[PDB]
């Protein structure tokens, strides 16, 4: 199963990992995509995703999106997790960039609790442009099923753990 993760509480762990390079080692039931509202899977964590299914996932991702249309920000939907996962759960987080309701983001993380355990990063952090401190207290302040968190950047995970309240 995971290995080398710091616990922060009962339910949530983080390690400072490259997501990608933990979804081919563990191969979980679910990895967690830092999507966007088209599916668009182009920079962040849903670039590195997709290119890592050598563009899989963005051809399923297109299909779906021709069929049911764009997600909402804060929700999801369920595709396959190609060769990284049994599934990805793709889910949007608002991009503050974008000038979307931060207050949002717990919507987003409240699609986690469908899934008993999950791989996944930070909603909202990096590229998104929120304070990625705030996305992990709304995480462990929302979030009750087990959620396996990868930090990518070494200074951001330290950070991260030396704040953790
Ligand atoms: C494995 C487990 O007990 N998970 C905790 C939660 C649960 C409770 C009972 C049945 C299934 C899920 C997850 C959903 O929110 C409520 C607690």
């Amino acid at each position: 199963s995971f290995s080398g993760y710091l616990k922060l509480t009962d339910n949530v762990y983080i390690k400072n990992a490259d997501i990608v390079e933990e979804a081919k080692k563990v191969k979980p039931t679910v990895v967690v995509n830092a999507a966007n509202v088209y599916l668009k899977h182009g920079g962040g964590v849903a670039g590195a995703l997709n290119k890592a299914t050598n563009n899989a996932m963005q051809v399923e991702s297109d299909d779906y999106i021709a069929t049911n249309g764009p997600l909402k920000v804060g929700g999801s939907c369920v595709l396959s997790g190609h060769n990284l996962a049994k599934h990805c759960l793709h889910v949007v987080g608002p991009n503050v960039n974008k000038g979307e309701d931060i207050q949002l983001l717990k919507s987003a993380y409240e699609n986690f609790n469908q899934h008993e355990v999950l791989l996944a990063p930070l909603l909202s952090a990096g590229i998104f442009g929120a304070d990625p401190i705030h996305s992990l207290r709304v995480c462990v302040d929302t979030v009750r099923t087990n959620v396996y968190l990868a930090v990518f950047d070494k200074n951001l995970y330290d950070k991260l753990v030396s704040s953790f309240l």
